[PDB]
């Protein structure tokens, strides 16, 4: 059985997923992929890698989330060129993903999920 916190964290990574139906973050980058990936990138994150720390109970706090999503699309930026499909459709995602993780969510969770203690 989950927390409130841990079911609210699901609940935004659906909607989040969904903003990414090609799966371009589905699951870690490998270095066979994207040569040098590692060298680059100090700290990866993919939607699979949240998941696993929701289920696990690794996060605080909904801002903790909001921090590795955007982590997840500004390393998309960083590997990848601006002209490129890649770093337009993290800057997207980006985009769609701060709606969905708006603060007025949050505010509105915080309570519920305080309620629900």
């Amino acid at each position: 059985e989950q927390t409130p916190l841990q079911e609210a964290l699901n609940q935004l990574m659906r909607q989040l997923q969904r903003k990414d139906p090609s799966a371009f973050f589905s699951f870690p980058v490998t270095d066979f992929i994207a040569p040098g990936y590692s060298m680059i990138i100090k700290h990866p994150m993919d939607f699979s890698t949240m998941k696993e720390k929701i289920k696990n109970n690794d996060y605080q706090s909904i801002e903790e989330l909001k921090d590795n999503f955007k982590l997840m699309c500004t390393n998309a930026m960083i590997y990848n060129k601006p002209e490129t499909i890649y770093y337009k459709a993290a800057k997207k995602l980006l985009h769609s993903g701060m709606k969905i993780l708006s603060q007025e969510r949050i505010q509105s969770l915080k309570q519920s999920i305080d309620f629900m203690a």
